[PDB]
């Protein structure tokens, strides 16, 4: 054998109505975990159920929304249920042996999932992952031991440099190796089937009216839409799809004018094996600008720390569950964790650089302070000394002048850092410095230099790393107009919408 | 007035042998949760214990050495369950009322946790952090809806520039606001008392011998331990205080040089008022080498992904421990997770800008073709193609002369990038190009350049984040040599492995 299709039609012959005697496939039942976790393997599953509060009733929703949080497992997403099954289910096959090798194309978490099973478990792996996908996830890649390749982003999954293609190739070349692969391996829509839905209808008590899931392999929605099929038939299945992929049906919905997206983990080029279409009832399509809204949304009004495809999800749960009425029931799975986008959506210069912020329309909810000029702050001129200052001069010279702080500027006007009246005193007193000593070891390093036509609101994002901001005037460099923290700006805000 | 001392004196009548039924406080039992959380805060409490299965024995330990996982938490903290215990105390008084402002000093934790609860009941909330603190932190704040301020590092905690004198100040300027206080709060160390100890009993059955918790509020280790030396009083509290903070009993432990390190969320240089030093047995003090090398140890070889005070903790913990024997049981506390520390310690270049890593430790335990060059895999010349041939006349020139891949390269010389023989095709299979259009929707335009003189480690690196390295000279105009990807390698790698 030289490769297995990712895309190759199932062989799969379940059929709603079918008894489960008839399954070929080993289930595995949820177990009860003992007191003490044996490993951290079994911190996967029985993840929380939450109502989501103001999402819903915001976007008009009448029915109660529940928020499936898989960010919740060990890893940090859905995919560590699919890691853990695919190794058990390999093992108890007699396929993987102990100390053997596995690769596995991955968008990023199933990579993470295997990569934590194998280094509890004592298993080379070796990751596939597409260019694009976030460094976040090759920092936990690396540090779980992990060996890393990478393919093109845009590479066709039958071309040989597509992540699917490159892991059969490595697996060719590297004796005692395995290719789990989520694409075809039930072990991936059986672990949903058996774990993940019947947690959903156990935390439900049998009763929902509809579930939203993003869909990335398949096996996640399959899983859960075989089982829910049998157990509550009237629970309506939403699969979301990004504009860009082509797995949503009709094809109709897949006809659009762009090939690339930036959310990670959903949509793809062929229909995976493990995705059973036929049992999902409609499908939505998503854009990268309502997934990562929504992903900003339900973590400044839902404390939920998810990922892009959590916000896809819930994105189209505002619109499909509109048709639910109060009393109704509606269930999101949110897949991953903020972790793996902390330099991506998570970062407000990200999402600008891509244009998923409009900054002109984003100025209608910022502050009537926030385009007013650092000069308007009514600065007072520091006193400045020279770095050989002993701490004795200099509490010496700020009560003599009047001041409780003073920049600490070199003969060459280099501005070095700052020093404060408090902090001197405080060192003095305990012992920290002696009269005689250099300032040293009392000096504030770290600070910002700011212009008298600087924003506030420049000034308020430099705040949020550094205590204080030193004017400075541009032709002359060892001239500080003034030292300006955040009870100065609070300051002057409070003051003048104390009178107005 | 102005400000209460986070070091003054505790008032609290509490010793050990005093009954229960003597408490003056509220002490919540913990109780069941319901299968539908009604808003996230209801995933604060009941985290892991997890045996540590290879640090332990690695290290000579006989005992079983336990995890609590505390990065389970809703905001990926331990103090995600004294953000919500200060706060339902507070609102349960009459001190917070519906929309109030809560101010805190925090290293970051605290203030995440306060900011989600924040997010989710509709508080303004307001954080203030100690510069050093990590942008991770800074980010999810934001994300949170939380305002930032920022403190030095080495502002004395009595200066007003600290972060507990910022709070106060703030404090003092908003109306409705309310320091909730950690450093004094009952409702730190109960929240610990109440919840986590009991916790720590039911996972243990009632039986363990050692505590190892890391300090700094200490509301964790005086909780735990005033629950434990009542209900388990064979049991030995082990502290650990960071070089640089004065924690620490007997004084002759703090007597360091620096009083600055790395290691965020443990130290102090005051004892706070919820800190009971009498009820701990033991303490160690650890450094920030040691502490990311045990996170990172956690890391890949528990799949622990938690952040640098767990390191401290499981640091000591192989010391305190070696004291028991087979048989006995050694629990540690992890408090937060590696989400806090991605562009830190979990960073190899941080690590080695720092110094906690030397390029000596950094080889030796590298594979023998390491040091090798790029030169030595024994490159081939590569066809190279204009930016003007068109997909059909690709495929010819690729058959026609033998080769799978060819780089773009303009007249000026400039590499645009790599077509391929399979993505080409595929993409003409699939309708998404004609043979007489340009290769532009089909060119690979992600690579990196790499030298014939640079290592394979070089490379090694390289293709973690980019399929292809073309590899070129400095003095030509970008002429190419050969091109590799991580399968050249790992061919160059096996036949070598073969022949040795
Ligand atoms: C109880 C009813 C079922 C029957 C009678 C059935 C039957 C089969 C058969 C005959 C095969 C081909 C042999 C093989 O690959 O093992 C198969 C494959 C498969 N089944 Fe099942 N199955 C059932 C349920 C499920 C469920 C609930 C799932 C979802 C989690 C599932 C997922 C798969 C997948 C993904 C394959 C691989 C297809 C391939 O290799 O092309 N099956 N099934
Ligand atoms: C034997 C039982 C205890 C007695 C008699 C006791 C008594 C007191 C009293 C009289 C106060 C003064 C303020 C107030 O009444 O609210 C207090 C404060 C305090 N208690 Fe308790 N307490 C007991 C147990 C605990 C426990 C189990 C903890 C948690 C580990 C705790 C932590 C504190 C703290 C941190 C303070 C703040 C000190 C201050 O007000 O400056 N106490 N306690
Ligand atoms: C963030 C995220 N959301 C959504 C999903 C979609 O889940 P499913 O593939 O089960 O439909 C995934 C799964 N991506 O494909 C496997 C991988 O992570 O390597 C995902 O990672
Ligand atoms: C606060 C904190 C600690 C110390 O716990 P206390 O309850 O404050 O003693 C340890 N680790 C981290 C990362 C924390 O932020």
């Amino acid at each position: 054998p030289l490769w297995i299709r990712p895309d190759a039609p199932s062989r799969c012959t379940w059929q709603l109505g079918r008894p489960a005697s008839e399954s070929p496939h080993h289930h595995t039942a949820p177990a009860k975990s003992p007191k003490i976790l044996p490993d951290i393997l079994k911190k996967i599953g029985d993840t929380p159920m939450v109502r989501i509060n103001k999402i819903g009733k915001k976007f008009g929703l009448k029915c109660e929304l529940l928020a499936k949080c898989e960010f919740f497992n060990a890893g940090g997403s859905v995919k560590d249920r699919i890691s853990l099954r695919m190794i058990e289910d390999a093992e108890r096959d007699g396929t993987l042996k102990p100390g053997d090798t596995i690769i596995e194309p991955t968008s990023g978490n199933t990579g993470i999932g295997l990569a934590l099973a194998a280094a509890v478990r004592g298993y080379r792996c070796i990751i596939v992952m597409p260019e694009k996908m976030s460094s976040e996830k090759v920092d936990v890649l690396r540090a779980l031991g992990a060996e890393i390749v990478r393919t093109p982003t845009n590479a066709r999954f039958d071309s040989p440099e597509s992540h699917v293609g490159v892991a059969w190739r490595l697996k060719n070349e590297i004796p005692n190796s395995h290719i789990l692969d989520q694409y075809r391996n039930a072990s991936n829509p059986l672990a949903h089937y058996d774990t993940t839905a019947d947690e959903i209808l156990q935390q439900c008590d049998g009763k929902l009216d509809m579930l939203v899931a993003s869909v990335g392999t398949g096996g996640t929605i399959t899983g859960i839409a075989r089982k829910l099929k049998e157990k509550c038939p009237g629970c309506r299945i939403i699969g979301v799809d990004p504009e860009g992929s082509i797995l949503a049906e009709p094809e109709e919905l897949n006809q659009t004018e762009q090939t690339t997206y930036e959310v990670e983990g959903i949509g793809y080029d062929f229909i995976p094996t493990v995705l059973d279409r036929t049992v999902v009832d409609k499908w939505f399509k998503s854009n990268d600008e309502e997934a990562f809204t929504f992903a900003r949304m339900l973590i400044a009004q839902e404390g939920l720390l998810c990922g892009g495809s959590a916000g896809s999800t819930v994105a189209v749960a505002v619109k499909a569950a509109q048709e639910l009425q109060e009393g109704q029931r509606c269930v999101v799975i949110l897949p991953d964790s903020v972790r793996n986008y902390m330099t991506k959506f998570l970062s407000d210069r990200w999402m600008l650089q891509k244009g998923f912020l409009k900054e002109e329309d984003l100025t209608e909810k910022k502050p009537w302070w926030w385009h007013l000029r650092v000069q308007e702050l009514g600065l007072s001129a520091p006193l400045t000394v020279l770095p050989t200052i002993t701490c004795g001069h200099t509490i010496e010279i700020l009560r003599e002048k009047g001041f409780d702080q003073a920049p600490v500027v070199d003969e060459a006007g280099v501005i070095l850092g700052m020093v404060t009246l408090g902090n001197m005193l405080s060192s003095l007193l305990a012992g920290k410095v002696q009269p005689s000593d250099q300032v040293g070891k009392v000096i504030y390093k770290q600070f910002k230099q700011i212009r008298l036509t600087d924003t506030l609101g420049r000034l308020s994002h430099i705040l949020e790393m550094d205590h204080f901001a030193l004017v400075v005037h541009e032709q002359q460099r060892q001239m500080v107009f003034g030292v300006v923290t955040a009870i100065d700006l609070l300051n002057f805000v409070a003051a003048q919408e104390r009178d107005q």
